[PDB]
């Protein structure tokens, strides 16, 4: 795998989103990976519905949090609508999948990256954007403005984001806190520190969709 990956430069990343007050990071993370794999496999970059996962992923808890794995399993078993068809409202509502016409995209499954393994995550990111989790509660992460973020942070992961690239010393993360946070909505998180958890627990739980 190459020394640098940046899926934005390959046209596989849609504009940075803002989840707002809703605890929907898990759906935004999943959607970033779906947008990415659909671009990688089909050549078209589309926006897909975080709101649909929020409403319809029965294993998740709406705006009270959820599981990227479970949203990706929802997209593989059923599908997902375009963001235009099923726009983001920042609140959980009734599942309206059935009323929004045929799905726009469908995946074939969900792999997990071997956790606590930097190279395994890097290998996956080289193939596609990956849903990853981290500790975002620390004021250092909340107030991050730029540079390669080293913490301070623990490994008490509580926030789902998407890895869309990496470099020699960092992993490139698309956050869902709007374009004004971090580096136009992104954070580069230091890697290669030898901490198996990853900085901020970044290697705790990583999933990506499979699409044949
Ligand atoms: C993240 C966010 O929107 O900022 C959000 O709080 C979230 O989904 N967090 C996850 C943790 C990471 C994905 C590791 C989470 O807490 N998932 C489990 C949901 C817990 C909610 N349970 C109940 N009973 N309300």
């Amino acid at each position: 795998i190459p020394e640098y990956v940046d899926w934005r430069q390959k046209g596989a990343v849609t504009p940075v989103k803002n989840q707002g007050s809703c605890g929907s990071c898990w759906a935004f993370s999943a959607v970033v990976t779906i947008e990415g794999i659909i671009k990688i496999r089909t050549g078209n970059l589309n926006e897909y519905s975080e709101q649909e996962l929020l409403d319809c992923d029965r294993r998740s808890y709406g705006c009270n949090g959820g599981y990227p794995w479970s949203a990706l399993q929802l997209v593989a078993q059923y599908g997902i609508h375009y963001r235009n068809t099923y726009p983001y409202e920042g609140v959980q509502r009734y599942c309206r999948s059935r009323e929004k016409g045929p799905y726009a995209a469908k995946t074939d499954g969900v792999r997990q990256v071997q956790p606590y393994n930097e190279g395994a995550l890097l290998y996956s990111i080289a193939n596609q954007p990956v849903s990853v989790v981290l500790e975002a509660a620390g004021k250092d992460f909340q107030l991050y403005r730029g540079g390669i973020f080293v913490g301070p942070c623990g490994n008490k992961v509580d926030h789902a984001v998407a890895a869309v690239g990496y470099g020699p010393n960092y992993i490139l993360i698309k956050n869902s806190w709007g374009t004004g946070w971090g580096e136009n909505g992104y954070i580069r998180i230091k890697r290669g520190t030898g901490n198996s958890y990853g900085v901020c627990g970044l290697y705790t739980s990583s999933f990506y969709p499979v699409k044949n």
